C-alpha cells in the first residue's frame, strides 16, 4: 500500500517533554493511518532551530515541526498576546485557553499564513537562569545580559527589568552560556534539565514570567493534500501529542528543583511574584494598549 514518509524536528532532546511530544504524535499518526504515513523523528535542532524550522515548513523543504511561541510573531503576529508576562495564572488556566475557542481562533490565523497548525501544546512557564548572582528580587535583574528567543514581546519585557537582551537561536544557547557572552537565559524547567543547563548556569529564579505555548505545524499545501480522514488523523495524532507532553512538563516541573539542587544549581524557588509584576508596569501599560483591553480580559477573565 501507497506510504508516505515525512519529517518532523524540535530544537531539544529526545529525552524531554517535546521529545514525547514528537514521539507520540509520531507514533499515534502511524496507527490513525494504518501505516500509510509515517513520521521520522528529529531532535536537537537537527534540521534547523526553531525559526528555521517554522520558516523550513512553511516553505515545505521538510514536512512538520514542533515549536515553542517563541519566533511564531515572525510568521503570524497574532500569537503575541500569548507571550504577555505574568497573563496566566497557572499551567490549567493557559491550556484551558489554549484548547477551547480563544487558541482555536489563534489556530485558524495560521491558515493564511501557509501552515495547519494541527494543535496547541507546551513548552512551560520560563525561568530566569545566570552565571552572575541569585536574583531574589527584580533589582537583581538590572544590568544581566541575558540571550532571549526571536520574540518581539518577550524583548520588550525583559528591558523593563533592565536586562541586556540578546536573541539568539537555541542551537547556540549552549555555548554562549558556557563561553561567558551572555549571563544567562529563561526557560522552563522541562528545558534547563533536558539542556543540563545546570552545567553552565550556577543560579536559577522560578520568576514564572511568561507561559510558553507550543505548536505542532505542518506545511499547508501537504496537509490539504491528505485525504479527509488522514487530515483528521494527525489533527488527532497531534492533540495526543499534547496530552503527553503536557504530563511530562508536570513531571518535570513536580521534580525539577530538587534535581536541579542535587545537581548543584542555587535555586531560588521563593519570592513575591507581586513584586517582579510591580517592576514591569510601564510595559505592562504598553502591552495593554497594544493588544487592547477587551482581548487581554477576555484571558484574564477565562475559567
Ligand atoms: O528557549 C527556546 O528557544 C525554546 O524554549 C526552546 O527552543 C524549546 O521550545
Amino acid at each position: 500500500a501507497a506510504q508516505t514518509t515525512m519529517r518532523i524536528n524540535i530544537s531539544t532532546a529526545q529525552n524531554s517533554h517535546q521529545g514525547v511530544a514528537i514521539d507520540t504524535f509520531a507514533k499515534e499518526v502511524e496507527k490513525r493511518t494504518g501505516g500509510r504515513y509515517k513520521v521520522q523523528t528529529f531532535y536537537n535542532a537537527a534540521l534547523g532551530a526553531e525559526r528555521e524550522s517554522v520558516e523550513a515548513v512553511q516553505l515545505g523543504t521538510h514536512e512538520l515541526t514542533f515549536s515553542s511561541s517563541g519566533p511564531i510573531p515572525n510568521f503570524v503576529p497574532e500569537t503575541k498576546i500569548l507571550d504577555v508576562p505574568f497573563l496566566f495564572r497557572d499551567k490549567a488556566h493557559a491550556r484551558a485557553v489554549l484548547d477551547g475557542p480563544i487558541g482555536q481562533e489563534l489556530l485558524t490565523r495560521f491558515d493564511g499564513k501557509g501552515f495547519k497548525a494541527l494543535a496547541w501544546a507546551e513548552n512551560g512557564f520560563r525561568h530566569m537562569s545566570n552565571s552572575k548572582r541569585a536574583v531574589k528580587e527584580p533589582g537583581d535583574l538590572k544590568g544581566l545580559k541575558m540571550r532571549t528567543m526571536e520574540n518581539p514581546v518577550h524583548i520588550a519585557a525583559y528591558k523593563g527589568f533592565g536586562i541586556v537582551t540578546t536573541p539568539m537561536a537555541f542551537s547556540e544557547v549552549f555555548t554562549a552560556l558556557q563561553q561567558g557572552t551572555v549571563d544567562g537565559q529563561e526557560n522552563p524547567l522541562s528545558v534547563i534539565i533536558s539542556a543540563k543547563f545546570d552545567q553552565v548556569q550556577k543560579h536559577l529564579t522560578l520568576t514564572g514570567h511568561v507561559y510558553s505555548p507550543a505548536l505542532f505545524l505542518m506545511n499547508k499545501a501537504l496537509f490539504d493534500k491528505l485525504p479527509a480522514a488522514d487530515q483528521q488523523a494527525f489533527i488527532d495524532a497531534a492533540r495526543q501529542g499534547a496530552k503527553l507532553n503536557r504530563a511530562r512538563v508536570d513531571e518535570d516541573d513536580a521534580k525539577g528543583v530538587a534535581d536541579l539542587r542535587a545537581k548543584g544549581m542555587t535555586v531560588i524557588d521563593n519570592i513575591d511574584k507581586a513584586r517582579f509584576v510591580a517592576a514591569l508596569a510601564p510595559v505592562n501599560a504598553q502591552f495593554e494598549k497594544q493588544f487592547g483591553k477587551a482581548a487581554l480580559e477576555q484571558i484574564r477573565s477565562a475559567q
